[PDB]
């Protein structure tokens, strides 16, 4: 048999099953195959013109086709422009999702095959999804790298654009998911997906760099992509890759995004355990399941309850539906992996599950469940009993996607094609080729980090840089560079913004963002001329610890590490570095004269640079083009001054020269007139910004910091601070301490958290915001480089860091006066709070240990889990401060490694006033599960009061100072804290007598 | 925990018989009776049993 009878099979074959119900009117094909239903999926028509064009390139190595590749490849383009057709209908909910990324202004997913027009209301979908929109992207650059054309004007290219730029800020925004669901509560709440982000990651790194209109394009056909969304999709991913979501310890939904269509986990090792951990878990005799606990379309679901009620889900265990569909994915995984042993297994795995029609034809089910008679027989023996089919396998019904999935797996089984054909673009690559890819790995291979980035001297003033050339320092004023441009970071925005407008639709272009340091350190031609932009560390920034050396040095080493770690594009990176003659300002010449002396030897920290004149490194180098621009004490107080008369205050203010009385002044009188008052030097504002300005310049840092709470003003950076927290796993809270505060458990928009905060501010205090900006910068660039510091933190609190900072100061200073924070130098901020982090020791007293440990939260490692079994092991429950843990729900609700137990249990610990108190509540439990866990012949016999226990252990080490020390019985429980945990006598040994006392009675 | 010195069993047993009449007195309001043979009826497990004393004068002996 030749292969024409094999091809002629499988095209009665898709004739027969695919292809037969497709809408001419759309090119969209249905999600049922009978009763005429008008609801159509985007993935399932996606997946089969994927399927239908890889036949079509599998035909095509026939010169006598008689042109059965034609109708497979206008039927992919039909499909294709319809789905395009269909997505540029809606316009507005673009532009509003460019903006304000939210469930109501996401785009609809869902829309009648007959005339491609909504019919469901979004308040029973959601319709939030993004994963389609990636696959949707990466199929249709994929068939565009094949050969076809799907793309006829400018105005689509601008489209893509636009789409581009919504779904790159897909990383922050929670999504769906791929099953509807979300969450396995099913509630009404969304989370972050590790598939979607992968997705999307896939589709941005394809997208780069491409020419869409294929085989001619010249000027209009590219594509610009912007590598810090790149990077931060890469950190999201490598973060949250372990655990698909918070919720989720595992589900099914992982293997297509590290799989074929996503080919986008290159990590091996931990693509085995991931691989390894998903097949153990989630293996089934008849496939594999979704994930566990799971009640999608079960004996016991009704249609009656969209949301499940808690509790229902621990019921729904155990009956779990069963879908054999990916079976046909492993095979695909297997097959391109060269390991036919998986081939043959899974193949004849599959052959008995498989049904047949009238005339014989394959059929793949979607779903199986088990009849009612075996409800209460299958718990006891998992897979014992068989299950029964669907409804759609055996006639009147098919899973299009199902067929399509096979028919394809069944071509690559066959050796029809190779992987190449079906894989122009080289998404899987093996190891020994991954030497010189782009975006991927670099030159150097992938276990090396040997890279040479390139820094440019350029001077500013002429006075500077004889001085400089006096000492040796050799450096360029600007005026010699006459053939290069130097412009700040604002020309390059302004210009993203001119880009991406169109007039008929309405298209507003990339949104105004800052640019990171990898989008700088590229060198840029504008209208013919070379453009070159520093980093926005150098710019002058109203903020006050812009002006220390030492802060200075420390970022500018951070940016080259980051420099050194994140780039991978062909040519090394250049680097611009400016020196203002305003820097050395005396005294402080010294730093910067090392700082220098250490880049001309060539070394910083383990980081090789090469210096050398702008003219050589530019020459000679890869200038990217933008050519779209041509086609288009005090003296005063607030009580003694506040009832001043207007005219006494303005006097005070001329004939006063401290800038504390000056600003103090300045505040009374915006408070009561308001900012548009004219005072003798301008408006009010313009006389803030000038005693601002006078201030930084001084460096008076209590004047700095009330003129910046004056300003109005905040970083740019808070943003990408919470949202690394968030998916680190941690919780945020804003607020001061011993007053009220403000919790924050998901991504939120920069206006409301900016109003919140300043809300709070304006109730409580007034230089603090400039204080919590401080501390979180401080605290976001610590985790970023050493992240295991902060280990054991679950929720951070600015206002108890900052008053235990100011307890140590205060213990520091002993006989002298408590130095003020409000007057320390950002040095001295950043290294007591570095010292405040640390680990400690002993030496201190222990008291002033437990406080700090304490006002951290801080938390033993394995708590929750000892937690966990001693509630299994606990009937009655844990009552700690009138707060009561029931063991019914929580066992029934909840299981031993999901967050929401570990939120609970937080929660009803941090009601306990005394930070050292939580930390000997804490103490207790950890020596009360060890006891335990020593020996199981010993149970409680009721629920235990740690109240008790505690006011026992209290009373015992009482007596026992009594008949040692003889030291009266004294009130409160200090000496306690004092008392170490271990030696002589310490804490645990009477923690452990007051646990066998329980256990004995 | 180890043993800091010889250990007296007679002791011992004097411990556990002390406590066990201090426990009668508490419950059953039985005044201080004489020779061990209320000790030696109490069974070695139950509710209260030897076992228990036994352990209390074993933990009293290590920690001091």
């Amino acid at each position: 048999e030749t292969l024409w009878d094999k091809l002629d099979h499988y095209y009665r074959i898709v004739k027969s099953t695919l292809l037969l119900y497709q809408s001419p009117t759309t090119g969209l094909f249905p999600t049922k195959t009978c009763g005429g239903d008008q609801k159509a999926k985007i993935q399932d028509s996606l997946y089969c013109a994927a399927g239908a064009w890889a036949l079509a390139l599998a035909y095509r190595r026939i010169d006598d086709d008689k042109g059965r590749t034609h109708e497979l490849e206008h039927s992919a383009i039909k499909c294709m422009r319809g789905i395009l057709y269909c997505y540029m209908r809606q316009a507005d909910k673009v532009q509003q999702f460019k903006q304000d990324p939210r469930p109501t202004t996401c785009l609809h997913s869902v829309f009648n095959v007959h005339t491609g027009d909504e019919l469901l209301s979004y308040e029973e979908y959601g319709h939030l999804q993004i994963n389609a929109v990636s696959l949707y992207l990466l199929y249709l650059v994929e068939m565009i790298s094949s050969g076809l054309q799907i793309i006829y004007n400018t105005d689509e290219v601008s489209f893509i654009q636009n789409l581009v730029f919504c779904v790159e800020r897909v990383y922050r925004v929670p999504d769906f998911g791929v099953w509807e669901r979300g969450s396995k509560y099913n509630n009404g709440s969304t989370e972050l997906h590790s598939s979607s982000v992968g997705l999307a990651k896939a589709a941005l790194e394809a997208i780069n760099g491409f020419n869409l209109f294929g085989n001619q394009g010249c000027s209009w056909s590219v594509i610009f992509v912007d590598l810090d969304a790149h990077n931060r999709n890469r950190q999201t991913l490598c973060s949250l890759l372990p655990r698909e979501s918070r919720s989720h310890n595992t589900d099914a939904a992982l293997l297509p995004c590290i799989s074929y269509p996503a080919f986008a986990l290159d990590d091996e090792v931990l693509f085995s355990q991931t691989l390894d951990k998903v097949v153990r878990k989630l293996k089934g005799k008849y496939g594999f399941k979704r994930f566990l606990r799971d009640g999608y379309r079960t004996s016991l679901e009704d249609p009656n309850r969209c949301y499940y009620k808690p509790a229902e889900i621990k019921l729904f265990d155990g009956i779990e539906c069963e879908f054999p569909i990916f079976f046909l994915y492993m095979m695909i995984d297997g097959v391109f992996r060269g390991n036919p042993k998986q081939v043959q297994e899974y193949q004849d795995l599959l052959t008995p599950v498989l049904h047949h029609t009238t005339e014989g034809y394959p059929v793949v089910p979607k779903y199986y469940y088990v009849p009612a008679d075996f409800v209460e027989y299958e718990k006891n023996n998992p897979g014992s009993q068989k299950r029964f089919p669907s409804n759609c396998g055996r006639d009147g019904k098919l899973f299009l996607w199902g067929q399509a999935l096979y028919i394809i797996a069944k071509l690559l089984a066959d050796e029809l094609i190779s992987p190449k054909d079906i894989d122009p673009v080289q998404r899987y690559v093996p190891l020994k080729d991954q030497r010189n890819v782009s975006m991927r790995f670099s030159n150097q291979g992938p276990l090396e980090n040997d890279l040479v980035v390139h820094v440019a001297l350029i001077a500013e003033s002429q006075r500077l840089q004889v001085f400089l050339n006096t000492y040796g320092i050799q450096t360029q004023t600007p005026q010699q560079v006459e053939p290069i441009q130097i412009w700040p970071q604002q020309e390059l925005v302004k210009a993203y913004l001119q880009l991406g407008i169109n007039e008929k639709l309405g298209l507003s272009g990339r949104p105004d963002r800052p640019i990171g340091c990898l989008g700088t350190s590229k060198i840029y031609r504008i209208l013919g001329k070379t453009v070159v932009c520093y980093p926005i560390i150098f710019d002058l920034s109203d903020f006050y610890m812009s002006q220390d050396v030492f802060l200075l040095i420390d970022d500018i080493k951070n940016a080259l590490q980051f420099i050194k770690q994140y780039w991978k594009m062909h040519g090394r990176p250049l680097f611009l570095v400016l020196i203002r003659e305003d820097n050395i300002r005396g005294s402080r010449f010294n730093p910067i004269l090392d700082m220098l002396a250490a880049l001309k030897k060539g070394i910083i920290g383990g980081v090789k640079v090469h210096v050398d004149r702008l003219q050589t490194l530019i020459s000679g180098a890869v200038v990217e083009q933008l050519d779209f621009l041509r086609i288009s004490q005090p003296d005063v107080n607030i009580s003694e001054w506040k009832d001043k008369p207007t005219h006494e205050i303005l006097q005070k203010l001329n004939d006063c020269s401290c800038l504390a009385s000056q600003a103090i002044l300045l505040g009374i009188l915006l408070k009561r007139e308001g900012p548009n008052f004219i005072t003798k030097e301008g408006t009010v504002s313009d006389h803030i910004e000038r005693v601002y300005r006078r201030a930084g310049s001084q460096k008076l840092w209590l004047a700095v910091r009330y003129g910046a709470a004056f300003t109005q003003k905040f970083s740019s950076s808070i943003a990408p601070h919470i949202t690394t927290f968030l998916v680190h796993g941690k919780q945020v809270t804003l607020g001061a301490f011993g007053h009220e505060e403000e919790v924050i458990s998901n991504p939120l928009s920069p206006r409301v958290i900016q109003n919140i905060i300043y809300y709070k501010c304006n109730t409580h205090d007034e230089r603090e915001a400039v204080i919590q900006q401080e501390l979180v910068i401080h605290i976001g660039w610590i985790i970023s480089n050493n992240p295991e510091l902060f280990s054991g933190m679950l929720k951070i609190r600015i206002g108890w860091i900052i008053h235990a900072m100011e307890y140590e100061l205060q213990i520091r200073g002993g006989d002298k006066p408590a130095l003020d924070l409000y007057q320390l130098s950002p040095s001295e901020v950043k290294q007591l709070l570095l010292d405040i982090l640390q680990p400690q020791q002993n030496g201190r007293c222990w008291l002033n240990r437990r406080q700090i440990d304490g006002s951290l939260n801080r938390t033993p490692t394995g708590f929750y889990d000892r937690v966990w079994q001693i509630l299994e092991r606990t009937p009655n429950g844990i009552i700690v401060a009138g707060k009561h843990l029931p063991q019914q729900p929580t066992l029934s609700d909840m299981t031993m490694y999901e967050m929401n137990f570990s939120l609970l249990v937080e929660d009803t610990l941090g009601n306990i006033d005394q930070p050292q108190y939580r930390q000997i509540v804490v103490e207790l439990l950890m020596v009360v599960s060890i006891v335990l866990e020593r020996n199981p012949e010993l149970e409680f016999q009721d629920k235990v009061d740690l109240d008790r226990l505690v006011k026992e252990a209290f009373n015992e080490f009482q007596k026992d100072q009594s008949r040692l020390k003889e030291i009266e019985k004294q009130d409160d429980m200090t000496s306690f804290y004092n008392t170490p945990p271990l030696g002589k006598r310490g804490t645990c040994s009477y923690l452990t007598k007051a646990v066998m006392n329980l256990l004995l009675e």
